[PDB]
């Protein structure tokens, strides 16, 4: 009913657009905007209004109107689940539009396009890249080419994870278009081509990519280019990005006509090749180096380039894990958004679901399919990001046992990966045996393997109680069977030696008595380590933890050691001390061993991960977080990263003339808002108090009423009548799903960037200013936005001040006042402090963020309400939400678990220390586990609360107020 | 002068290495090159060149028979580590002929030519650039061989990583060249072109418009993609200084989007005009490409209806005007040419028109000429630097004194060219003003600032600077009480003069009593900031006469916080702060929102913090745009402000390390007995009959005037050349450092590079990079079908299949190599086979080198480990040893070598060629690049140092008290002589 209310305000909104002017059009786009991203709708969506809009977009006299509207409603912080899928749906008919004759037309397209990339969810690139590239392909309209290309280059930038792992498909459509006969056309491909690069994020061929591109452009600098590549030492991973801009490049290398780039082309596919961990990942690749090879391993004389071609052919063999007849395996389908889609739709063979929601059930393939590519199998992480989408047509308990199964399966599809190839690797082994190891009876490994490279640093990793410790004391005693003795081989347990020094030993004496040479050669090697002669001198029992690890590596060095074992070093240690020796294992050129706690330790050492899986050692290219990336099993350890405990919300912020918890901070009086065009008011008479102690709950099913009441209480939309009084400084931290999805565009960022990243303005991005299209950043002409003040025109000069106006901030506005407009001598003359005047903040945002910016940021200053983003304040408050420190500020996103991200995302949306902390519908879209850990610290808040949902289970308990919309009112 | 016998014997040994030379066949060509090369590069010769070597390198060069073999002379004498300066400038000359050989039908000459030239270019001091560059463009632009275009392409090319800085500066003289050679005909030209132009926009110091290169480049080949690409960067922010780098490449493109049709590229190219203008800071930078731009903004202002396009060309336009200090009618600013080759060669030639310059020396005064004008375009000031560069051709024609004099009044007369430049602004930059005023400053009637102005930015950070006891500490006490005329009251901008406030307060008093008793807010709001801030509860209830440096510091902030603070000033922060604690005030002074004022000594911390440098200077403040880097640039006589007590130019060098075995100094390391080198080809030996010791007590002149025994006598001690008879004793692990000129003026091509990097990079490899190996030449990195070099061993062709150890031979090295046998070598059926460990042979370090080098590395990796004499490079050591050689820690890790002065870099190469801490140091004719202060400074040093030393001068001066046992070769000959 409520619900059917708002199926009306829709036709209404709907029906004053399709009739707007450009002058009107962003007044009524933004309100359709704002209602239909809310909970307008229960379970079901507005199927005639989006008929209506796309129509309307196929139609020359309300295209830009019905296009305008979409890029309203596709903004990027407001951009409902609910109708997301039904966005994307229409960027075909879009693409076209951005190739109508009309002008008008034609720039609004491109324009949301662009708009449409930045507000999706990254996770569902699958539902929406197929529709640009098969646009781009099939259309002969220039301008609709180049709109497509921009929005390439947008969705780098909106989604690099993602797109990352596109390239190999995205590059040759590039490469095409540069190719096109329209120079425009051909400008703008580069330059897209250059934009998408950027997702290589590979260090060793990252200085050649400028030079790749000129290549494709013009394959006469393919010679000159690979005569240029030879010497690129490969070390990091190659990815598939690496591939699609390195192979063909080197294809046509090897089909070149002089004998000595054929061979360097081979050098360069060998060198690189052997660097891929998975078959998979070459597989797609194969084809367009192997001929290539065959043709040359049997047509060039000089049997230099005969070796180095076979040994190219034979990497790609071992590496594509080719088999008989050179027949490339079949690739894996655990990604096909076709394979993910029959999973969904099988699973919901008994269940009856309407057309109008098909182009759902696709879209929640496509985010499915995309969360195996990036390897996300967690529980949470699914619950993040599908479930929202299943509430459109089903029920919240069904639509969760469903993804849960639809997960298990989609992941059971993913391929079981090789292992590493003990041959292949660089260097005289210090050690390669073949051994079992047992420890009291107990079998800790059997008929494994241990082959270690000189200067080569490792870490060793396993469940707890794995024997980790037995078998590096068991390296250290010779106990390894095949092991060189300490002659050939010298290792050294650093800080495990057990001697019977009296503590009044000299440290000199100390190491003397070790037997290590003269006292002179060591008195010499301590002070190049950094000790003093008062250290030297100074009895044993001084040294601190620092200067003990340091003693034991500068005595290893006079051991002459070969190999140094560490277990948990950095413990006792603090920060610069941890770095010292960090930057010391990584210079001292010996190789070292190390058993650590802290991942970011291993990190910051490891080249390689030994890892204890059954009674079998397995050896992994990498450190930590790459190996982890390869063994999921891992993220269950004892490591710095896998610990994840319950959460606390900080202590709201001082509150002056606030006494008892009871006393109202936000008391709405009369209350009532009317979209202008609305027959009558969504919501009239409100009246309602909050506090430090409210524990509110906003029941009943999506209305007009409902989201209305949600969107005036949360500053989205200012009410049209009423009172609103708010305690100066008071703060409301609003809870979406949004921020959980959509931090999946910030995997590159430390959890610290990411909170840096939404606090950049110095208010919360993600929530305040919902209600417009902040997608204007490079808008250095759209500052020439004209205010319309006292009947004439105006440009603001200046923002000064702020205060608060309701549900919100005005601004007070100094101005430049225009003169004969339209004329030769037109001018904007500065006007006068008198003419100053107050400008709500939802006018100025769009055209001057940067100004309001830097007055919010003065005023928080003023009123002692500004919180810096230091590193350690944000240590400190994510260390509240149950994120370890070091993690916080040298790790990546990237490496978190679906349930680390949820509390990096509530730590980011309570930074400011808010009074009232509003969530949207947490249930839709957290797991059980993430709901128990949630509900414990909104008991335990010492500030107000207010749940919206419609799971009386989750309410029960927490909350004891009750808000309901009925005929758009409503009594506390 | 008076004849010299051993210089004139110089000239008779290059004639004989001329000889065989000329003779030579592509199959020894390599042989005698090495010979000419090692030889020529040396002390061979008293103030003179070999005029007549000269002259048949150039004939031979010119001539089909030996132009291959002369070339490759030329090749092996300009190598990267060893080209000495008095022979540079005739190498130099010889690159026109060399440029034509690159175009020659021969198959041979115009490929040693093309790899000649990418020699010369890594070999030169990239300061000389000017001399250098001219040559390529004007062989480019006049030849019709495209092979020549190809291979001075390819020439530019290795220049920009050669001589990075030096490049950019010549990017608006360079760009068009670059662009010309794109519209050739020759589509493998057009291919090389477009390659060395990628190259070259590497010169671009920022990323701003990393993503639009290829674009721009691509808009170079074909303009009718103008517009479009017009329309492409319209979204570019752009936010580091515009330099000449930038404006070369984006103002060709601007200038016909002004030009073009379309109102909307008109339009948009204006609005990036206007954008990217405001960003130039120096109006000399903007000056020759106003010509390119306000012609067409004027044009289009009076040819544009609409007002939109007219007001974003009217702005563009008086951006311009503004940035480039156009004067009356849009006069373009006279233009300095203190950076001019003409300029300063007028300058060197009145200074030397009471000496007689003859014919064959013109060459050296121009090359001179060119390296001071490149100086001053660097803004490379002070004495130590220009006595680094030049003094060193100058003593190939002039007496040591006569030349240090003269150029120390050449540097002085150019400096004096450099154009005044105007203030900097701050008004279009972001930011509400606190405070804007012109006013005087005086302290007890002494004049400290007189009628200046200080404007301050909201949100911004700015540092005080200027020179001890300029009066800085005394204008921020000023600025904290309000005695500045026209700054704001209290009320209206409210400062905090961080940790200087005084009270009377207990030494029991709590935390938050203390902070309480100052009167900003209850209890219960201070509590909320200080946790909020970091404080615990027991902190927060205990006696502020607990709280550490670290925590007093903290809470100065926060308290700063509660009042409400505008403006932050701070004096030396960083005293009594461990690293951690500095870190986190850097941090909290960049996130805290608040605009903030700085004195500091650590200019490091000045530049994580500061965005504007306000300068003392005379009675006036003088305000940068950046951090102190970034200020130092524009104002160069700020690498002297921690100068002034003669103390800070002193240095130490390090302990040797230590040697089992040796219990006393006079204990001989180094022992050579009938010791005799003869080249190959020579008819008689270069010095015979040697004998000689060194000991940790070593204090050794190498006297007499230069020549080839003098000369010879020195490669073998250095290790250069490996003695034709005679026996070699050297202690195991013994170290020797030989300190050269040239890696003093070839650091300047690390600029980028922080002093730390530069050390990392000189020992890549385990060994000095920049003298070992100075007789090969070791420029083969993309050395991988030279790898497959076959050497004759026992009269079989094998390659070699891995390197397992080393073993010390005679001044050298040997190599334990096992091999891949040869067979059926030239059939179809060839291949290579791998050998047993039998057949392993020891093979010298001199043949392994060129074509083996990182093999070799790897093994004396390893001897360095196993004989654990081994220096991680880690930054704690790194700065530990530079601290020894006066050198601060924060600057050695975090701050680049560009903002060094002179000075400075004397003591970083020091620091260098001293990191493995040697037991002897040989250094060679110091006093002539080096003055007074430096030659002070390094005397201390080595009367102090407790290893040997050996200084090869002809200054008896700079050795009196310093050396006691003498070398003097004479015919071939040398008994030491003196004591010890
Ligand atoms: N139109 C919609 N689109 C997406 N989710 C919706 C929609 N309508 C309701 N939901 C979600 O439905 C969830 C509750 O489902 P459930 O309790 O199973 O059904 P009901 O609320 O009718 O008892 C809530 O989390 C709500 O967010
Ligand atoms: N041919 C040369 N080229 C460059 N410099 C030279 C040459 N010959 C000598 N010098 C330099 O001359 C400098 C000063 O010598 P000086 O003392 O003036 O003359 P002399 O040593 O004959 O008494 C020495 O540092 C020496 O390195």
């Amino acid at each position: 009913s409520d619900s059917q209310q708002s199926i009306k305000v829709l036709e209404e909104l709907f029906q004053k657009l399709s009739v707007a002017t450009a002058d009107n059009r962003h007044e009524i786009a933004s309100e359709v905007a704002s209602f239909l991203n809310g909970n307008i709708i229960e379970h079901d969506v507005p199927e005639h209004f989006f008929g209506e809009l796309a129509k309307g977009i196929k139609d020359k006299k309300t295209a830009a109107n019905a296009m305008q509207a979409v890029a309203h409603i596709a903004n990027q912080s407001n951009l409902s689940p609910s109708v997301e899928p039904y966005i994307v749906q229409l960027v075909p008919a879009i693409c076209t539009n951005a190739g109508n004759k009309d002008k008008e037309i034609q720039s609004v397209a491109s324009e949301t396009l662009i708009s449409i990339v930045n507000a999706v969810n990254p996770v569902a690139i699958k539902a929406l890249l197929p529709h640009l590239t098969n646009a781009i392909v099939e259309t002969n309209k220039w301008q609709e080419k180049i709109a497509i290309l921009a929005a390439f280059s947008a969705m780098v930038d909106a989604a690099k994870d993602q797109v990352a792992l596109r390239m190999p498909e995205l590059i040759p459509v590039l490469s095409e278009t540069m190719w096109d006969t329209k120079k425009e056309v051909k400008a703008a491909a580069t330059a897209a081509m250059t934009k998408a690069t950027e997702t290589v994020d590979n260090k060793d061929i990252e200085r050649f990519i400028p030079s790749l591109i000129q290549c494709i452009a013009d394959p006469t600098e393919v010679p000159e280019t690979v005569h240029l590549l030879g010497a690129t030492t490969f070390v990091a991973e190659v990815t598939p990005a690496t591939l699609s801009i390195m192979v063909p490049l080197l294809s046509r290398g090897l089909n070149e006509r002089e004998t000595g780039i054929k061979r360097k082309s081979a050098v360069i596919i060998d060198n690189m090749c052997k660097l891929v961990e998975d078959p998979q990942v070459i597989a797609p690749f194969l084809g367009k180096l192997l001929p290539g090879l065959k043709s040359n391993f049997a047509t060039i004389a000089d049997p230099e380039a005969r070796e180095v071609t076979l040994r190219a052919l034979k990497t790609l063999r071992r590496v594509g894990n080719v088999g008989e007849d050179d027949a490339i395996p079949e690739l894996s389908h655990a990604g096909d958004v076709s394979t993910t889609l029959q999973v969904v739709n099988e699973l919901l063979k008994d269940e009856t679901v309407a057309p109008r929601f098909k182009i759902v059930v696709e879209y929640i393939a496509a985010i499915g399919a995309d969360l195996i590519d990036e390897r996300i199998i967690d529980q949470q992480a699914w619950f993040t990001h599908i479930t929202p989408y299943m509430t459109i047509f089903l029920h919240e308990k069904k639509a969760k046992d469903i993804l849960d199964e639809f997960r298990k399966r989609a992941v059971d599809n993913i391929p079981v990966g090789p292992n590493f190839d003990d041959e292949e690797d660089e260097g005289e082994d210090l050690c390669n045996c073949e051994f079992s190891l047992a420890y009291g009876a107990k079998i800790l490994l059997n008929k494994t393997q241990l082959r270690l490279k000189r200067a080569r640093r490792y870490g060793i990793c396993g469940p707890n109680g794995c024997g980790k410790s037995t078998l590096m004391r068991a390296i250290a005693n010779g106990q390894v069977d095949g092991f060189p003795t300490q002659e050939e081989c010298r290792t050294v347990y650093v800080e495990h030696d057990i001697d019977g020094t009296h503590s009044d030993t000299s440290v000199l004496d100390f190491v003397f008595e070790s037997g290590v040479g003269t006292k002179e050669a060591i008195k010499d090697k301590l002070i190049e380590f950094g000790f003093t002669d008062e250290m030297i001198a100074m009895p044993i029992s001084a040294l601190s933890g620092g200067w003990k690890m340091k003693l034991a590596l500068a005595r290893a060095v006079l051991r002459n050691a070969d190999i140094l074992l560490l277990d948990e070093p950095t413990n006792h240690l603090d920060t610069v001390n941890v770095a010292w020796l960090v930057n010391y294992l990584n210079t001292c050129g010996i190789t070292s061993i190390t058993i650590s706690h802290d991942s970011v330790f291993l990190d910051n050492v490891c080249e390689y991960i030994i890892n204890y899986e059954g009674l079998k050692l397995r050896k992994y290219k990498g450190n930590f977080t790459e190996f982890v990336k390869k063994c999921p099993a891992a993220k269950a350890y004892e490591e710095l990263s896998n610990t994840d405990l319950e959460f606390k919300f900080p202590e709201p912020g001082y509150l002056e003339g606030v006494k008892t918890k009871q006393k109202a901070i936000v008391k709405v009086t009369n209350m009532e808002f009317q979209y202008p065009g609305t027959s009558k008011p969504q919501i009239t008479d409100i009246n309602f108090q909050c506090s430090l102690s409210s524990r509110i709950a906003v029941i009943g099913p999506n209305g007009a009423g409902k989201s209305t009441l949600i969107n005036v209480l949360t500053g989205e939309l200012l009410p049209t009548s009423g009172e609103v009084y708010t305690h100066e400084n008071c703060r409301i931290a609003y809870i979406k799903q949004h921020a959980f999805a959509h931090i999946e565009s910030h995997l590159d960022k430390t959890p610290s960037e990411y909170i840096q990243w939404r606090f950049q303005t110095g208010e919360d991005r993600e929530t305040m200013d919902r209600a417009n299209r902040q997608i204007n950043e490079n808008d250095a002409e759209a500052m020439n936005k004209i205010f319309k003040i006292e009947g004439t025109p105006r440009r603001i000069a200046g923002i000064h001040s702020r205060r608060k106006f309701k549900n919100t901030y005005e601004y007070e506005c100094s101005f430049l006042l225009g003169e004969n407009i339209g004329m030769k001598s037109e001018r904007w003359v500065p006007m006068m402090s008198v003419d100053n005047a107050w400008i709500p903040r939802g006018e100025l945002v769009e055209s001057h963020s940067k100004m309001v910016a830097e007055v919010d940021m003065k005023e928080a200053l003023a009123s002692g309400q500004f919180r810096p983003l230091t590193r350690k304040e944000i240590e400190e408050h994510c260390s509240m939400l149950g994120l370890d420190p070091e993690i916080v500020s040298h790790s990546r996103i990237r490496g978190l678990s679906g349930g680390q991200k949820v509390k990096l995302v509530l730590a980011a949306g309570t930074w400011q220390r808010p009074h009232l902390i509003v969530l949207d519908e947490p249930t839709n879209y957290l797991d059980r586990d993430s709901l128990g850990a949630l509900s414990k610290a909104l008991k335990e808040f010492e500030g107000g609360v207010i749940i919206i949902t419609h799971s009386a289970e989750f309410t029960k308990n927490l909350t004891e107020e009750v808000w309901a919309v009925k005929d758009g009112r409503m009594t506390p």
